[PDB]
């Protein structure tokens, strides 16, 4: 499965070996970054004027001039040729030609090359990742790992704004980089520049920016120190800010003087682009002048972004026709996944999908904004490379799957178990979900329809849902284990500890629903109780942000079926056996609509409270805002949003 799938592709039903003895014209006069590829995947071989003749360089070199014809004519384009008698790697540019080695690669398997032909070429202009979330900043190494990444799969932009890196936002955006920081992204565009990706160095300076000269003076010595540590392409972001900043004629007059007097002045500048205040439709004044502002001042060759009909949305043809008649220009996706900022408690790791496949003309570029988890978003960046590349053939399913097994070919079948159980954000601000655990769910569906019903479940279902938490336990152990992509299990261990809680509390409560007997049912009920509790320690202890703390896991089917299931069974053992069980699904310690802990809070989900133990009180918050500082004073008891704040 090549990965994005080329434009064009003819197969010969026939393999050749990869040249043991070879022939290479061109080496000298092609693009370094490619040649340097192939030299590599000819590891062992050696050159002669013997051998296959291969022939590596862009359109206008002299190794390719029998091709000319057969080169697309589009920016990054190339012709990949082979057969029998020769191989052709020629690129329509010096990028083109790195993209044709980037196939190469995927086509040659144990030391064999199919025979084919190859026209390709993106259909849209700019592909890559903003990383432009709240939250712990990618590490150095995460982002080292990301551009080589990108290169492998023809994504040409890496646009850096991490909105709580302090030399990007608000007030530090005007002080250069400290000198490791500088000497980290110095190497960061080094990389991005051997592996043919812009790296695009955004500045968010609207919270704060005074429209006078000082500013504009401090912004633009910033993007000059930022030019000598070698960035070429650059963004101003005015996302997410209120106040003077907001105004859009100044925004773009900024845009413009940048362009003027930096971007169209330096020899070698790349990409200009902003994101404007008004992001998205909803978020956008129709009887309003910003986005028409923006649109009739911008100089046309400055990019403007655009995340669709909401913060978080799918883009539609109706949607980008709406955005493109205001701005004047086809607008540059900034696409809202798998970002997991606002739901920091749920992996997003489900397909990439909802986008149309039509409409790459009406776009400058598509930008997914990924997780804070860095080598986890790598499943939404590998399918979003491939559905910018060619999204006429982009096949959602197939390219999660590819994705997969690109990233942990070692445990494929095990990533994927625990990816599709770990897809929905839960409800949510933004209103924005994805579907998960599709598979089973009829089965769980007819399941707890029948089993709230003194109707008989279905045997086969009954063994769908056991043959499912036995899968869920395999990939979780094996996940835990693994040592190929260690900085991966490292992000989702939290996640993986709670899947396989998950699942072993399912079993337990099927084991209650066959229940042999009354003992039996008591035993299973109270491992389950415990498994309630490990739950509910995992949740309090791990990724304990300020935000949505805690992990949960297999939201949206999975762990409602068991809570229900649960609920059910103990319900009718205590009308059987008129006993008096505790039938809630959630381990809390305190008592009182479900309280629930987060961080140093005990709250009621929006008379009296009673606390496991006696804690210091910092303060009480009720909303009908009421509020009373307690004082570190004792307290156990709290009798009346409701929110108690405890030293803890
Ligand atoms: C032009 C779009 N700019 C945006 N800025 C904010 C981002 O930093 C968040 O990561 C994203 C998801 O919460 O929400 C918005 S969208
Ligand atoms: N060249």
């Amino acid at each position: 499965s090549l990965q994005p799938p080329p434009q064009q592709l003819i197969v010969q039903n026939k393999t050749i070996d990869l040249p043991a003895v070879y022939q290479l014209n061109g080496g000298e006069e092609a693009n370094p970054h490619a040649v340097k590829v192939l030299k590599e995947l000819l590891s062992g071989k050696q050159s002669s004027k013997k051998g296959m003749l291969i022939s590596i360089g862009e359109k206008g070199d002299k190794s390719v001039r029998k091709y000319s014809r057969q080169i697309p004519d589009h920016k990054e384009g190339y012709y990949l040729s082979v057969n029998e008698k020769e191989i052709v790697l020629a690129g329509n540019d010096e990028r083109g030609t790195y993209y044709a080695l980037q196939t190469f690669a995927q086509l040659l398997k144990d030391g064999k090359l199919p025979e084919v032909e190859i026209k390709d070429y993106p259909s849209v202009r700019y592909r890559g990742v903003v990383e432009g979330f709240y939250g712990t900043p990618w590490s150095h190494q995460a982002r080292l790992s990301q551009l080589k990444f990108y290169g492998k799969n023809k994504m040409n932009t890496y646009i850096y704004g991490p909105k709580d890196d302090p030399y990007h936002s608000a007030p530090n955006w005007r002080l250069p980089y400290p000198d490791k920081e500088a000497a980290q992204l110095q190497e960061l565009v080094a990389v991005a520049n051997e592996n043919e990706v812009d790296f695009v160095w955004a500045i968010h300076p609207g919270q704060d920016i005074k429209w006078n000269k000082e500013d504009r003076d401090l912004l633009l010595a910033k993007f000059e120190k930022m030019y000598q540590l070698g960035v070429r392409s650059f963004a101003v972001f005015f996302d997410d800010i209120s106040g003077e900043g907001t105004n859009p004629q100044k925004q773009a007059e900024l845009l413009n003087y940048i362009d003027e007097k930096f971007a169209q002045v330096k020899p070698d500048i790349n990409q200009l682009v902003m994101c404007p205040t008004e992001y998205n439709k909803s978020w956008s004044n129709p009887n309003g002048n910003y986005l028409t502002t923006l649109g009739d001042k911008l100089n046309p060759s400055i990019q403007i972004m655009w995340t669709g009909d909401r913060v978080i949305s799918d883009i539609t043809r109706d949607g980008i026709s709406w955005i493109n008649e205001r701005i004047k220009r086809p607008a540059y996706i900034w696409w809202n996944f798998p970002v997991s900022d606002y739901v920091r408690d749920h992996l997003l790791l489900g397909p990439v999908y909802g986008n149309d496949t039509t409409i790459a003309k009406e776009m400058s570029g598509f930008v997914t904004n990924p997780m804070e988890h860095a080598e986890s978003s790598k499943i939404a960046i590998y399918s979003v490379a491939s559905y910018a590349w060619n999204p006429a053939k982009y096949d959602t399913w197939q390219t999660w799957k590819d994705a997969i097994r690109t990233i942990l070919p070692s445990a494929a079948e095990e990533l994927e178990c625990f990816a599709m159980h770990n897809s929905d954000l839960g409800p949510n601000g933004h209103g924005y979900r994805r579907e998960e655990s599709m598979d089973i769910q009829p089965a769980a569906e007819r399941f707890l329809k029948a089993f709230k019903e003194g109707k008989n479940y279905d045997k086969a279902d009954f063994e769908t849902l056991q043959y499912t938490f036995e899968r869920m336990k395999e990939s979780a152990d094996i996940l835990l284990m693994n040592t190929e992509n260690k900085p991966l299990i490292v992000e989702i261990t939290p996640w993986v500890h709670q899947f396989k809680l998950t699942a072993e509390m399912g079993e337990e409560v099927l084991k209650m629903v066959e229940g042999r007997n009354e003992s039996y049912f008591l035993r299973k009920y109270n491992h389950v109780k415990a498994l309630q509790q490990q739950m509910f320690y995992i949740d309090q202890t791990s990724n304990q942000n300020p935000y949505q703390p805690g992990v949960k896991t297999a939201t949206r089917v999975i762990k409602p079926l068991i809570d229900r299931t649960f609920a059910t069974v103990v319900k009718f053992f205590n009308q059987k056996f008129n006993a008096h069980l505790d039938a809630t699904t959630d381990y809390m310690p305190h008592k009182m609509l479900p309280l629930q802990v987060k961080a140093n809070r005990v709250l009621i989900s929006p008379v009296e409270i009673e606390l496991d133990a006696i804690y210091p009180g910092e303060n009480i918050q009720i909303n009908f805002r009421l509020s009373a500082g307690l004082q570190k004073a004792p307290v156990k008891f709290v009798r009346f949003q409701f929110v108690l704040t405890i030293e803890k």
